[PDB]
């Protein structure tokens, strides 16, 4: 008694092949030719699992899937054994897209009118229907239409999954307990402002589902303190048990990564009846305080544990077909940290519990909320996809808020819930959301929208969604003059410069030779792996600025090499600008969510890391920007700026800024010593680079930060032009601002050959990981830097070992200079091969060294 076991898997088939719905869940039902699938599968995932269609990640494979078959229901069916019918039996689940009939042993226990909406939780007492031995359960899962159903959809991020994700994407728990069922155990936690004392209020529901009145004792531990309450329950009665306040002295406060540890406490409760355990629940919570208030400029400002914070993050997405794997979730979040980011946004598609656990454990902050552009906003978004709400929609959306509030309330990573995205909810829908949260004791900041749209009750959003979402040059980010644009000011909830060409290794796995030929030759042509949206269907704006700024592409390799430079440069400036302006007295930047962190699939835009966890110019660019102790060059005013992200003020820093023509001639040098800079996003200005006579059209700026012990702590190399990027502001659309003039960076085409310079070694650790160390030296006999040198852990065939975490990469080294790099990865991902390192540079060619 106190049992909860996930159904491990099902066999599935279309309802096309089922003429008697009641037959499915009778024990002995034949399933010849049904598809075996693991827990958490959409129909199409399940069919991929059985190898029924080709790899959707490659080319247009996904188009060749007949989608008609997903406009009818599919059954999810499994046996369940019950050795003893002393215990009551429950199905507890969520994640049904879009709705389902639930059947046990030939009886319909619930219909799609009740079991409706992806986020709604259901706790079905199936005691009457369960017998000794073999029992069976079947879900008739109805088709998903994200515009019709309070569910999940893909907006314009990728292309539409053939099944629109229908199926059961979270676990179904089979629960067993006595007369009393224990549900919804949480801990309300309140930290004093000094962070040295907390008050914990444990609440938990007991439900008596027996025929007779009972006395139940709910007892156990919170944070290692004993607790006990005894209440009476009438037959069929459910109560909320509030426990007396527990004081917790000098708590182990949960902090964001790099600000402290990520301790979580345990709540462990047993409901007993008649001196015997009836049900039990274990959970965790973190002791932490969060706020998100409007500053004096109307900007939404977050703080954790009293500490103000520039949110620096990206929009997280799951797999396009909602295929779940815990390790991969963890790898994805681990990359957030490798990037130097502190936050991920979840525009809908809110992930299963474990994702929040991992987030908690690693100290990555999360911004979950509902999504735009479909049913969720169908009642306030007018002409945009998403159907106006009917009366039955209201209780489903309210039940969805409650369920999520309940799942999410105790995860310290969560800093807010967005109740709208593009459109704030109206007063009726908003009251529904506030009531649901109140009832779940969900006490986090509620943000009305991610755009500037206010809601009637909560009010101003303190954010903006002004774009861009496609190509803009670096200096665009430094704008504070255009208040309908996406410059570094207020809270940038979702923005990027669009196209993000992945590594050549990802390219070759995701597109044909012909597809790739077209991409570089005709950026204007439609690419299946960008977007279903006509607006983001092609790479025209990107191709156009690429040619203009770096020069026309001679071939695929040329296109890709320049693509990476552009993405690095662009993403770098996007974050750097927001970091700099965070400490403006007037309209500070309070947030940045890059659009996006990752893609749901193999893609050509809106990503820092690709679907295979490979790392390109955009990744390395985000990583440079987000260094904890960082030196940066402002593209607007040519000031060299030091940013300290750490939880401690730093002193005795020197900032060295040097300019070089492409022939290697130093044309400017400045050394600023004894720099202090405060903690947590504060900045300091080293120098403003003056205009310098005699710079080559394309030149380099070498920015170096060294601490008091002389250690180089940040190195930052910019390829700059004597010719400015300038904006045609009045030509701005919602998704970009075109350029009145373009920079000339094409000199890189003729940057002379340098050389490197490489040694490598690997240690297999006892923790299951290998650390490959690589020493790079510029070994040339001249004056030329080894520019943009990318190191890759590869196996013996030269295929990248992924996921991987480097301390630094994409380095530039001047003659004689040396750097030592560290790469870490699971030993098992070598798949038995010895490790090597592939080293390629803009002007140093490609070599691979054993390691
Ligand atoms: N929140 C929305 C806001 N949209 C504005 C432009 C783009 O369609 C973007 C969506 O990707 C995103 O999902």
């Amino acid at each position: 008694a106190g049992n909860a076991t996930p159904i491990p898997g099902y066999v599935i088939q279309s309802s096309a092949q089922v003429s008697d719905d009641s037959a499915v869940s009778k024990p002995g039902f034949p399933t010849s030719g049904w598809y075996p699938v693991s827990s958490r599968s959409t129909v199409y995932a399940g069919l991929l699992q059985n190898g029924k269609y080709a790899d959707p990640f490659y080319s247009t494979n996904m188009q060749n899937v007949p989608a008609a078959q997903f406009s009818v229901p599919w059954w999810y069916r499994t046996d369940l054994n019950v050795d003893d019918t002393s215990s009551r039996t429950y199905l507890d689940f969520s994640g049904v897209l879009s709705k389902a009939d639930v059947w046990v042993n030939g009886t319909k226990v619930a219909t799609k009118d009740q079991v409706n909406g992806a986020y709604t939780r259901h706790d079905l007492d199936i005691t009457a229907q369960v017998h000794t031995g073999v029992n069976s359960v079947a879900f008739k899962v109805y088709p998903n239409d994200p515009n019709r159903d309070l569910s999940m959809g893909w907006i314009d991020w990728a292309q539409t999954p053939p099944d629109q994700n229908m199926g059961i994407v979270r676990d179904v728990l089979v629960r067993r307990s006595g007369a009393v069922a224990l549900r919804s155990a949480h801990v309300i936690q309140k930290l004093n402002s000094a962070l040295d004392h907390a008050d914990l209020t444990v609440k938990a529901d007991v439900r008596n589902d027996s025929a007779n009145a009972v006395q139940t004792t709910v007892a156990g531990t919170v944070a290692g303190k004993p607790i006990s309450q005894t209440v009476s329950l009438a037959a069929k009665e459910r109560k909320t048990v509030t426990f007396p306040l527990v004081g917790l002295d000098r708590p182990n406060v949960w902090w964001p990564a790099g600000m402290g540890g990520q301790h979580r406490y345990d709540l462990d409760l047993t409901a007993s009846v008649g001196g015997t355990p009836s049900d039990a629940a274990k959970s965790k919570f973190g002791v932490r305080d969060v706020k998100a208030t409007l500053n004096s400029s109307g900007g939404r400002q977050y703080s954790v544990n009293g500490k103000p914070l520039l949110i620096r993050g990206g929009g997280y997405t799951p797999d396009l077909f909602l295929r779940w794997n815990e390790t991969a979730a963890a790898d994805k979040l681990k990359y957030v940290l490798n990037l130097g980011l502190n936050t991920v946004r979840l525009e809908g598609h809110i992930e299963p519990d474990e994702f929040f656990d991992i987030a908690d454990d690693l100290g990555v902050l999360t911004m979950p909320g509902w999504e735009c552009c479909d049913k969720w906003e169908g009642q306030v978004n007018g002409e945009e996809k998403g159907e106006p709400w009917v009366e039955s929609d209201y209780p489903i959306a309210k039940a969805s808020m409650f369920s999520e509030a309940e799942r999410l309330r105790d995860h310290p990573s969560v800093i807010s819930f967005h109740i709208g995205s593009d459109f704030a909810p109206d007063r009726r829908i908003e009251q529904g959301y506030l009531d649901a949260m109140k009832a779940a004791d969900f006490l986090l900041p509620v943000i009305p929208a991610a755009s500037a749209r206010p809601s009637p009750i909560t009010g101003a959003s303190g954010m903006k969604m002004n774009g861009p979402y496609d190509y803009v040059p670096p200096v665009y980010w430094y704008d504070k003059s255009q208040k309908d644009r996406g410059g570094a000011w207020s809270f940038n909830s979702e923005t990027s410069a669009g196209v993000d060409i992945p590594t050549m290794d990802t390219l070759k796995r995701m597109m044909s030779a012909s597809e790739l030929d077209t991409m570089w030759k005709n950026p204007s042509a439609k690419q299946y792996h960008r977007s279903s949206s006509d607006t983001f269907g092609n790479l025209k704006l990107f191709g156009d600025a690429l040619t203009k700024r770096y020069g026309a592409s001679a071939n695929l390799n040329d296109f890709v090499r320049k693509a990476q430079l552009s993405q690095y440069e662009n993403v770098r400036a996007e974050f750097e600008s927001h970091s700099r302006n965070y400490t403006d007295s007037t309209n500070p930047s309070t947030g940045l969510i890059y659009w996006m962190l990752n893609s749901p699939w193999t893609s050509l835009h809106w990503q820092l890391f690709d679907a295979y966890m490979d790392q390109n110019g955009a990744y390395y660019g985000a990583k440079k920007a987000n260094e904890p102790l960082h030196i940066q060059y402002s593209h607007d005013n040519r000031s060299v700026v030091v940013i300290n992200q750490t939880s401690n003020a730093v002193s005795g820093l020197t900032a060295t800024t040097k300019l070089y023509n492409l022939d290697g001639t130093e044309k400017y040098s400045n050394t600023k010593t004894g720099l202090s800079v405060g903690a947590l996003g504060a900045k300091a200005t080293a120098v403003t680079v003056p205009a310098v006579s005699g710079l080559s059209t394309t030149y380099l700026a070498k920015n170096v930060l060294t601490d008091s012990s002389g250690k180089e702590v940040s190195r930052n190399v910019y390829w700059l032009s004597t010719k400015a990027d300038t904006l045609n502001w009045g030509g701005s659309d919602w998704y970009y601002t075109p350029q009145s003039a373009f920079a000339d960076l094409s000199g890189l085409n003729n940057l002379g050959q340098s050389a490197v310079g490489a040694t490598a070694n690997s240690v297999a650790g006892a923790d299951g990981t290998t650390t490959t160390t690589v020493t790079l030296k510029n070994t040339s006999g001249g004056r030329l830097p080894a520019f943009y040198v990318d190191s890759k852990v590869v196996d013996s065939a030269g295929k990248p070992v992924l996921p991987v975490e480097w301390n630094d990469n994409a380095v530039s080294l001047w003659p004689g200079e040396t750097t030592t790099l560290t790469a870490k990865y699971r030993t098992a991902d070598l798949k038995g091969s010895k490790p090597s390192v592939r080293i390629s540079g803009w002007n140093t060619g490609t070599q691979t060294v054993p390691a």
